[PDB]
């Protein structure tokens, strides 16, 4: 509270650490589903059922331009991408089957990052 905080983690890496994590998701075999937005015009439904697209260069954009005021809301973009393709894609389907590769890898590229 006022006064009263907890030592300071540092935090000066995060950005640069988050990018190479990005990065090492782009060059995955799997990322592929994720490294564009979904076209609007031309994916039936997506537009409609999908509240909030979010995809690899997007989440790029917004890294680099300093729209993330921390590494959780990165974290929450990043796994926005795969809770988004799980909406869409059925388990038993290549994109649907590349979703849940990339949010195993995603999450231990994190947690062998920073906790
Ligand atoms: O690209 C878009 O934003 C788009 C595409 C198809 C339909 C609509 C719409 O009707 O809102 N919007
Ligand atoms: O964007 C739309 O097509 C729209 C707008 C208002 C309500 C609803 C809805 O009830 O789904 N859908």
């Amino acid at each position: 509270s006022m006064s009263v905080k907890k030592p300071k983690r540092d935090d000066s890496k995060d950005l640069a650490l988050c990018s190479m994590i990005l990065t090492e998701m782009e060059t995955h075999e799997d990322a592929w589903p994720f490294l564009l937005p979904v076209n609007l015009k031309l994916v039936p439904g997506y537009k409609k059922v999908i509240k909030k697209p979010m995809d690899f260069s997007t989440i790029r954009e917004k890294l680099s331009s300093g729209q993330y005021p921390n590494l959780e809301t990165f974290a929450l973009d990043v796994r926005l991408v795969f809770d988004n393709c799980e909406t869409f894609n059925e388990d038993d389907s290549d994109i649907g089957r590349a979703g849940h590769n990339m949010r195993k890898y995603f999450e231990k590229k994190w947690t062998d990052t920073f906790k």
